[PDB]
This record gives C-alpha cells, structure tokens and sequence, in this order.
C-alpha cells in the first residue's frame, strides 16, 4: 500500500476491507452542520514532561516516537474518559500549498496536518488498544503557511538524516508544547486510522486553530523519500487520504 496510482487509497480496500466501514476517516468539517454541545469539557494536555527518543521514516511519512512507558505526556478531558499517553506525532502534506491536510473544513484543505497519536491507558499497551472503539484520541492540528514557527525547526533541521524509508534519528528533548496553537478550541468525532489497517478505535479531535509554518519550512518536508535508499527516488509528497463518506455519525463542536 502507498499514495500512487497504483497503490493509492482508492486501492486500499482490496487489502484493508474496513477502508469502507462506517467510521472511516478522514472527514469534512462542515461548520454548519456541526452540533454545539455545551456538555463538553476542556482539553487537558499535559506534556511538559514529554521524552522524546527518535524520529524515523516508515516510508509514509516521519514519526516523532515517545516514551510511553510511564504518564509522562497525555491527554485528558474533552470527550475523553480516561487518560490516554503521547506515542507519537506525524505529518501528512501536499507537493503544493493548496492541498496535503486529510481533515477539511467547509471543503477547505490546508497545506499539511499534524497528528498527535494517544492510547488509552486501561488497555495497557498500543497493541490492545487498536482492538477497541475507545482505545485511541489523535488531536489533530492544521498547518497553514505564513510565518515561520519556531518550535517546528528542530524536526526540519533533522529531516536530512531520515530522508530515505527506513532511516532514523536519536530525537530527544523535543517538546511538543510548541506545536500547539493558542486556543483548543475542537470538533469531535469517531472515526478511524487514516491508514492501513484503518481501524475504527479513534476518537478525532481536530483543533479549529491552524498554526502557520513558513514556505521554507513546509519545503523540506517535501524533500524527503518514500522509497529506501539506493532506489529511484519517489518524493514523499501527498501522502494524506481523501475525505470519507460521514455516514449518519455527528461532529461536535466545544465552541
Ligand atoms: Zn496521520
């Protein structure tokens, strides 16, 4: 499975039949639509003592891996019940500015979107956890491009080192804190992986505020490689899925 042609999402189901499940992501955001519910809590992010350990490329894009031994960083509050512990962060981007976030509002698509990955801590590790409807909370974060973002330099100074699948990095003392935005403002759903095996065992929160990344920035990520090292070259490059059927399921708003 891949972003191409032939191996694209609208392959994936050969292989991965829930790709046409009932709580599929991702999705478009239609603000509309979107039910304000008034019974709905505050996030609770706790990272400030995250442990980052590496970075590495999977051949689908990079992930930022966290100790998740101990709750050291997590996620509480919100539609959430129980704590849920940090594993790890990724990207989805586009080859140009005008697309690459999987989540859309009003059919709006952004230039790339972050993705913190969280597990619920009553399952005891990930493995378990992806075997249930609750077992996971990914906060999902919209990159616009403007200005610079000094916390997310530290992740493109390093991405040299990882540029071909199977590469990674020692990463530590990296803290997410600085690629939040200034509100938590969210929309709130049930939905799924957006990858393969695409289970339906997430609760998405998307965040309504962006953060903006610089031209430059969003650049190197676009330099990077699907394939391994030593094989032709394919960019990493809209490696985000197209937007599912909604299917009957209701987005909330906390705002
Ligand atoms: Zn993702």
């Amino acid at each position: 499975w891949g972003y191409g042609k032939h191996n694209g999402p609208e392959h994936w189901h050969k292989d991965f039949p829930i790709a046409k499940g009932e709580r599929q992501s991702p999705v478009d955001i239609d603000t509309h639509t979107a039910k304000y519910d008034p019974s709905l809590k505050p996030l609770s992010v706790s990272y400030d003592q995250a442990t980052s350990l590496r970075i590495l490329n999977n051949g689908h894009a990079f992930n930022v891996e966290f100790d998740d031994s101990q709750d050291k960083a997590v996620l509480k509050g919100g539609p959430l019940d129980g704590t849920y512990r940090l594993i790890q962060f990724h990207f989805h981007w586009g080859s140009l500015d005008g697309q690459g976030s999987e989540h859309t509002v009003d059919k709006k698509k952004y230039a790339a979107e972050l993705h913190l990955v969280h597990w619920n801590t009553k399952y005891g590790d990930f493995g378990k956890a992806v075997q249930q409807p609750d077992g996971l909370a990914v906060l999902g974060i919209f990159l616009k491009v403007g200005s610079a973002k000094p916390g997310l330099q530290k992740v493109v100074d390093v991405l040299d080192s990882i540029k071909t699948k199977g590469k990674s990095a020692d990463f530590t003392n990296f803290d997410p804190r600085g690629l939040l935005p200034e509100s938590l403002d969210y929309w709130t759903y049930p939905g799924s992986l957006e990858t393969p095996p695409l289970l339906e065992c997430v609760t998405w929160i998307v965040l309504k505020e962006p953060i903006s990344v610089s031209s430059e920035q969003v650049l190197k990520f676009r330099k990077l490689n699907f394939n391994g090292e030593g094989e032709p070259e394919e960019l990493m490059v809209d490696n985000w899925r197209p937007a599912q059927p909604l299917k009957n399921r209701q987005i909330k708003a906390s705002f």
